[PDB]
């Protein structure tokens, strides 16, 4: 094909849009609606409005080039109608920076500015409570910053293909929201925030749970703990211009203390304690030759997935609490313990790269003896807003060490944020376990990486065993709707809600598509976890020094007992019932 853009000539065979080819070839069109390889198809931003000689004006984001195309993406005629737009969706959008979510890494601002757009008439709405939604756990919508850019539900029926983000009529006006403008929490909706992070505005965001932090921090008589997840350590550096992959543990836990928490513990030390009860569980299963398979229940998306469409599953989920729960139980039962601290005065915060958490943690039966498990999550995006609000200095701040005693991890633990994480972990100990042995090969590389669907045959105890990592909500309805799990008898299978796993959570910075061009996120933030996990002298979760000395004093063996009545959780389908 020949191809003037510009002036430019360019000679070429490939088949592809306007857009995508003037980015190949560094010419910049701007753009809104388009992500995730699709468009609002449906009322059309017309941000990426090109001119094409003898047709006019198009939209490059979904006009694929032809030999013989005469294109202009900056006359007079094409800013005129892309400022026009911008315009028009200023005039439904309430311009309030100061206070905004998304200042400092908002696309439509930066849009605004580009092509100095100003409303024919400010959005100045008076009572913005019917605006807003925060009646779930999880998720909150701000309608006076809606685009109407459809990329939410683009990026829900991509990611998970339960559609749970969709366009309504309200009232004779377009809105985004759940089925029939429910509360997400009471639809199929995994609440796994993958709509959030295709926003390009504030007008998605998690459920705050800062007040219930603050709240706790000032109260004077509250111990207050916080641990963060595996993924926090790898992606938080980002929201502070320390560019992608950075390992930043030292500085979070530094800051945290500057934040005033009382105690610094880590949630990888509740991975290796997952790993204890799961692996151990594993093994039980194998030896009674059932039931299989057994899937993870440490992604509380996929749990959501399996209560909302596969309920006849929940039987085959693992009982051990998600490492987020199962510390958050310790932490009322074993670290008073070894504290002295009165049960009812210890607050724990976790920070997590998920919204799906926040569910989790405000589940009713997630408590005993009246306390609560966890008592507040808050994702990283919070914990930087905290750390900035607070003025803390955070690129610039030394390291310091994790509070042992429920802070220790080993690299088993350290890799559960990356998809097939968990699985790999899992097997390091539950081979073990199984043979009785302390075994050297211990990286499974084939359960690792992003393809949507990874499987692996493993041998415990001169047995073969199945074992599958689903990668991605929507893998797993392919991996069931598709009859892949009847292929062969699978006996283990890991299930993430996110691609990528957690270091793709819905809580995570987001990353503007430019970047994300540049940038493989998902495999760079792992890359922190996977380095992080060849450098630790301990790689299995039962050598965590720390975690055996809890079972050892506390505890008792693991999937039994103590162990099993209190750091294990079961999910029940409801019973048959007519009408339904
Ligand atoms: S969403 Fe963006 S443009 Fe709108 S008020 Fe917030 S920062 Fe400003
Ligand atoms: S939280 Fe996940 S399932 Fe729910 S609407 Fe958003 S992307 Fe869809
Ligand atoms: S909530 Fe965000 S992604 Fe969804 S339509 Fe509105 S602006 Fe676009
Ligand atoms: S994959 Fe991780 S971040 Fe995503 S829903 Fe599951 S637990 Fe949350
Ligand atoms: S970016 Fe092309 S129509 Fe929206
Ligand atoms: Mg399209
Ligand atoms: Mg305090």
């Amino acid at each position: 094909k020949t191809i003037i853009i510009n002036g430019v000539q360019f000679n070429t065979d490939e088949d592809t849009t306007i857009l995508k080819f003037a980015r190949d070839n560094n010419i910049d069109i701007s753009a809104l609606c388009f992500l995730n390889n699709c468009n609002n198809d449906i009322n059309k931003c017309e941000i990426c409005t090109v001119e094409v000689e003898g047709t006019g004006l198009v939209t490059a984001c979904d006009t694929l080039i032809e030999d013989g195309m005469i294109i202009n993406t900056n006359s007079d005629a094409v800013n005129e109608k892309i400022k026009s737009r911008i315009s028009q969706l200023l005039d439904i959008h309430e311009f309030k920076c100061g206070p905004c979510n998304r200042r400092e890494n908002c696309e439509f601002l930066k849009l605004v500015i580009k092509y100095k757009a100003r409303a024919s008439k400010p959005f100045l709405p008076k009572d913005k409570t019917e605006y807003v939604d925060e009646r779930s756990k999880s998720l909150t919508v701000d309608r006076t910053k809606c685009l109407l850019c459809g990329r939410c539900v683009n990026a829900c029926g991509k990611n998970t293909e339960t559609y749970a983000m969709k366009f309504l009529n309200k009232n004779g006006k377009t809105i985004i929201g759940a089925e029939d403008e429910k509360c997400f929490d009471d639809t199929n909706c995994l609440l796994c925030g993958q709509c959030i992070i295709a926003c390009p505005v504030a007008a998605l965001s998690e459920k705050s749970h800062m007040d219930r932090v603050k709240n706790a921090l000032n109260a004077p008589e509250k111990h207050v703990i916080v641990a963060m997840a595996p993924s926090v350590r790898a992606s938080i550096g980002e929201l502070f211009n320390m560019g992608f992959g950075v390992d930043v543990t030292g500085k979070i836990y530094t800051a945290l203390r500057q934040l005033g928490f009382d105690k610094i513990f880590d949630i990888n030390f509740g991975a290796d304690m997952t790993i204890m009860e799961e692996a151990t569980e594993l093994v039980q299963r194998i030896e009674n030759n059932g039931p299989f398979p057994m899937f993870t229940s440490c992604c509380p998306g996929w749990v959501r997935q399996a209560e909302n469409y596969y309920p006849e599953l929940l039987n085959n989920l693992s009982s051990a609490k998600s490492p987020q729960q199962i510390f958050g139980t310790a932490s009322k039962t074993y670290y008073p313990s070894i504290s002295g601290l009165d049960p009812k005065n210890v607050f724990t915060v976790t920070v997590m790269p998920c919204t799906s958490k926040k569910f989790e943690a405000d589940r009713p039966q997630m408590e005993k003896d009246g306390l609560r498990d966890i008592d507040a999550v808050i994702t990283t995006r919070e914990l930087a807003k905290m750390i900035k609000d607070a003025k803390i200095p955070f690129a610039k701040l030394e390291d310091s060490e994790a509070d042992p005693a429920m802070g220790e991890y080993s690299g088993a633990g350290a890799i559960f944020g990356a998809t097939g994480g968990v699985m790999e972990a899992a097997l390091r100990s539950a081979k073990d376990f199984a043979e009785n042995a302390e075994l050297e090969d211990i990286e499974y590389k084939q359960v690792r990486g992003l393809n949507g669907i990874k499987e692996a045959e493993v041998e415990i105890n001169n047995n073969k065993y199945n074992v599958a990592v689903i990668n991605g909500a929507s893998n797993l309805f392919k991996f069931m709707k598709s009859g892949m799990i009847n292929e062969k008898q699978y006996h283990f299978i890991e299930v993430m809600a996110c691609h990528g796993g957690c270091v793709n959570g819905g809580g995570q910075p987001h990353v503007n598509p430019k970047d994300l061009e540049k940038v493989d996120i998902k495999k760079v933030r792992a890359s922190v976890l996977y380095n992080q996990d060849e450098h630790l002298s301990k790689r299995k979760s039962h050598e965590n020094t720390a975690l055996v000395k809890m079972y050892q004093n506390y505890f008792g063996k693991p999937g039994e007992g103590r162990a099993h009545e209190i750091l294990h959780f079961k999910y029940k389908k409801s019973a048959w019932s007519h009408p339904q």
